[PDB]
């Protein structure tokens, strides 16, 4: 290009339709934007490329119904860092309510035991938008009282979903399953925003949720992704972080994915993802 | 007395003096009966008598404006039982709670209720089968206690109720410490005839049914079933110890002087903290 090299090098194309968005609003797409550009620009010299095949990075229902995107970077050898991983998914089937759901989560290997990362934004209806935004625990706390304390207590984490509760159009969200709320911190922002007046819900995203995403990333990256953890530890760790991970996309997969996307197209990325997934 | 000991023996003496309630509506005093009274009446034969010195058992701010009152059953030997501990706070201020705390020979939900009015216009409630084994690492815990259980269910539906809300705590280790299916919740107070109704129509078969499960699911041994090995043990009892200490050490060393006074204290919160184990 005359400003760069995106539509030339591979690599920056592989992620030019990822980083599209192209089914959510203005404010949605600049907040994951920003939000994978800090992740990526921050971690690249740990980050493994991209080496999913363009065939599950970007899939589709061929009717026309579904369209999902997925970028994914493993750590290197040395990093702390298991996978990365943002994700967007639309889906507009039945009477006409459309699903979209973008994410980005970090998940951390055994080498350390500091918390992972996750920012969700699901809208299935049209009256509510839910944000899932937390650094999920991979120690139990009450065993722990000290890993609580610095990764929840010193950081000020809980400051972030007190603040965006505050709002009128911003209630709890209460997830139908037990393991995601065993899984989540006590400081996650597990939130229900009222989605049907779109100034006023856009303008919660910008001044609210953005700030709140960024901020809370800010922790994941200075005070857990920048003492050893023994052999015993470790194998809890990977234990616990393979329950985490198989739970939290099984059903989705198993599922919901042969309905969005037709059997054709599961059957060829399903595999493929628990592979990158390491389930 | 013609048909009984009540007035004749000590222990039995002042574990009425306990559940006199005196301090809490008419309401609330037969709920924490018949919880106590449903305790120790199934466990009779587990539990050993309040092994507790009597002015421990009760005590008051000498100038009267506080009143406390503590029953202390531990199990006994061969029990999963570690102790049961009922108890009415009065100081404005009125606690009540049922906490069963179970030891390493099991590693079975604990059980916890408690009612605490420290303002008007609110009454808080928790009612919870507390986790004893991180539910991620143990899904087939989180299976046979939460979900064959169906705890959650008694969450939900007082929930429904508009003068109930969901009530989230300061502390952050007792949003990790309680059970995802936890009864953690505001009850607003508009008036005690509508209060009243809650208690009796709604909390208190919600109480009892959360028991029976603790009773009948957690307490229960099961069949030819297993003995907590090596020291998965020494896990239980390191997160017990922490549970149990931090479920009263602000309370019994701040908030006892703060409300019966220095030398009462002093007699007191050791006696606890022992009693406790912690
Ligand atoms: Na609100
Ligand atoms: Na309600």
């Amino acid at each position: 290009g005359p400003l760069g090299s995106s539509m030339e090098d591979h690599d920056d194309h592989l992620r030019r339709k990822f980083m599209e968005f192209p089914y959510v609003s203005p404010t949605r797409k600049q907040l994951m934007v920003d939000l994978m550009s800090t992740v990526e620009n921050r971690l690249q010299s740990q980050l493994l490329p991209c080496n999913l095949p363009p065939d599950v990075r970007n899939f589709n229902n061929p009717n026309g119904s579904a369209e999902a995107s997925l970028h994914i970077r493993s750590g290197d050898k040395s990093s702390p860092i298991d996978f990365v991983i943002g994700s967007w998914i639309h889906c507009k089937i039945p009477t006409g309510v459309s699903l979209n759901i973008t994410s980005i989560s970090g998940f951390l290997n055994s080498s350390t035991k500091a918390p992972n990362f996750v920012v969700e934004l699901i809208q299935s209806s049209s009256k509510s938008l839910v944000l899932i935004l937390d650094l999920p625990h991979r120690k139990d706390l009450v065993l722990n009282p000290d890993y609580l304390k610095e990764y929840y207590q010193d950081t000020a984490l809980d400051s972030h979903r007190q603040s965006l509760l505050k709002l009128p159009e911003v209630n709890p969200y209460v997830s139908p399953s037990l393991f995601v709320r065993s899984a989540f911190s006590p400081t996650a922002s597990m939130l229900k925003i009222d989605a049907e007046e779109e100034d006023k819900l856009e303008e919660i995203l910008r001044d609210h949720v953005s700030p709140a995403a960024k901020e809370v990333l800010e922790v994941w990256l200075e005070r857990c992704v920048k003492i050893v953890v023994g052999e015993e530890e470790r194998m809890e760790l990977e234990r616990r972080d393979k329950s985490f991970r198989r739970k939290s996309i099984e059903d989705d997969l198993d599922l919901q994915f042969p309905r969005m996307f037709g059997e054709e197209v599961s059957s060829r990325v399903v595999h493929a993802i628990k592979e990158a997934f390491g389930v």
